[PDB]
């Protein structure tokens, strides 16, 4: 079989070139931007995904300079990065995870099921520690969706990724509303707010959350307008200041559905909860990725006798820096349980 | 079965209500503006479809004012409208029904590995722009061109637009929202989120029904602007920093695919000229809807022969009136072919 040999730079370490070889290469995807292919790395065996994009001379490349400073136990990692040919193509040789929450999902979904609570907690819980590190660094994803988040089923370890729409986001400083998938934006973005913050990936963490409860998406619609009926539907008309909150400069009235009413009976509470404080007009008011960690809807990994339902441990859910703890230290008494302090 | 008596007002002429019983009564689709369901008017026994909308009765409903206004062969015909409850007011709109969708029709094909007969690319995509050329006639846009608002009767080849309910008179100089008007069908200008658009959204519309005809899939699919943009780039190539300021509101540089090498070989080159003069960058730029109608495209359904497939007639297409033809009248000479009585 064909051994393709190239020489790349490490993706985060110095910039010490490294030989590397990779077999068995296939395409997985063909997204608007590039090809993504796998491959098998001839030494470990190890899968990788390597995403190819055109690199304009224009400019540096936007998404590599995100990876290169990225460093965190759910971000896909970026292992290499080199260029070729074939015309200058920059390929990023990313880590290869065998799922995707979308995949999960719709399996679940076709079968008349809905995935157990635990996992629900688990990535979403992962999720917004992701995106609390991401946020930490004023880098908003803008494309929160079930296809950007990456799973291993035996460990249930979640990895954001494709970091192509990704920016890091400066006051003051317009930015394009067209970012973000269809059922997943916030209502700014669909109002075409141009002066948006990172809480836009808040809202689409939101409707990930609500989509797993349901058993499809919360908001659909092939129009803004449809969106946003659905979503007036569950959180009832904006005022008037909360669409000027939204910000950009007529629907038939509706009052507070309850979110109560939205879900299946035995729905946890604090789920319902949670998803109100998350799914808010006033981007303001939405919880942070950090405070949604903190949320009690957690509060189950953060037991210590939780186990997966396979058996194995929890994955690492504690190991916080004070890098992801900075938009709010305190935070650290509730994210950090008793247990995982003890000293031994 | 059962049978609903109400006393309805007729959607043309004077505003004199009539009492009107329909039976056999049945969902029929779920949108989310409100219900549509299909009933049998009991005097005539012909089918009809009635939409019912939540009314906030401190208000008039946009959608019926404007479709009480109009009147064409290729738009949907407003029957009755009435109002029923369930504390909460909902207006009727009792439509004629149409059995077919221009959407249902090309997913039958296309799932069949085929792609619909030219000769009906002709007629359907000729009536849509006849009765865009009649509302724009009146500054009113649709904003929500797309196939499943496209109704077709299969053996007469009759197409008729349909759902009013984004519709709206487009005011120069005043602002309009951007987020109307579905995924795939989003003229480039809304997608950057303007707000001072014209009615040429419709005809980019228009222009993305029949490259999907003609493909046998949506010719600018995407989940988010982002990607849409990209396979328009790919088609048209990069816009020109004025181009994006004629659209008005960081991408890369793709220079432009030639539209030959876009649809299958054996394609009709006035087919792929038509979608080249629709799908324009600058809004200004694309053809009006009249002047499509003029196009050399659509000369078959000039030629006095022509013959839908089953041996029955084509439906009216010449019937235009003063009103239709008002942006351009000269067109006439063109649209009106020298046998149309
Ligand atoms: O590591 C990957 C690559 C990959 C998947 N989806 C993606 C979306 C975006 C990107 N990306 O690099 O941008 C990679 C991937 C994907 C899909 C199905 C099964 C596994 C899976 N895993
Ligand atoms: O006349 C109708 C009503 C109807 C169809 N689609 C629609 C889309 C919008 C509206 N509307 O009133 O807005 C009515 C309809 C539809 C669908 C399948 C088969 C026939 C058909 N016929």
């Amino acid at each position: 079989s064909k051994v393709t040999t190239v020489v790349a730079t490490p993706g985060q370490g110095p910039d010490r070139p490294q030989e590397v070889s990779y077999t068995d290469t296939k395409v997985i995807g063909n997204g608007s931007f590039g090809v993504v292919y796998q491959a098998k790395l001839c030494d470990s065996g190890e899968l990788v995904a390597i995403k190819k994009v055109l690199q304009d001379k224009r400019f540096k490349n936007r998404e590599l300079q995100i990876m290169r400073k990225l460093d965190h136990c759910n971000i896909v990692r970026l292992r290499y990065f080199f260029y070729s040919s074939g015309e200058v193509y920059l390929n990023l040789v990313l880590d290869y995870v065998p799922e995707t929450v979308y995949r999960v999902a719709r399996h679940y979904s076709r079968a008349k099921q809905t995935l157990p609570v635990i996992y629900v907690k688990l990535y979403m819980y992962q999720l917004f520690r992701s995106l609390a590190y991401i946020h930490s660094f004023g880098i908003c994803h803008r494309d929160i969706k079930p296809q950007n988040l990456l799973l291993d089923p035996d460990t249930a370890v979640l990895k954001l990724c494709d970091f192509g729409s990704a920016k890091q986001l400066v006051r003051g400083e317009p930015n394009v509303s067209y970012i973000c998938s269809r059922y997943y934006r916030a209502p700014e973005l669909i109002f075409g707010a141009t002066d948006y913050t990172s809480s836009i990936d808040v809202w689409s963490a939101g409707c990930v959350l609500a989509e797993l409860l349901l058993g499809q998406p919360i908001f659909p619609g092939d129009s803004g307008v449809d969106q946003l009926v659905e979503i007036i539907k569950v959180l009832g008309t904006p005022t008037r200041e909360q669409i000027r909150e939204m910000n950009p400069n007529k629907f038939p009235q509706i009052k507070a559905h309850p979110w109560t009413k939205v879900f299946r009976p035995r729905t946890p509470p604090e789920a319902i909860a949670l998803c109100s404080r998350l799914l808010e007009y006033t981007p303001t008011a939405r919880l942070t990725p950090l405070e949604a960690c903190a949320h009690s809807f957690f509060d189950e990994l953060r037991d210590p006798n939780v186990k997966l339902p396979n058996g194995r441990d929890t994955p690492a859910l504690f190991n916080f820096t004070t890098q992801e703890l900075s938009s709010n230290p305190p935070l650290a008494t509730i994210l950090i349980p008793p247990h995982a302090r003890i000293q031994a």
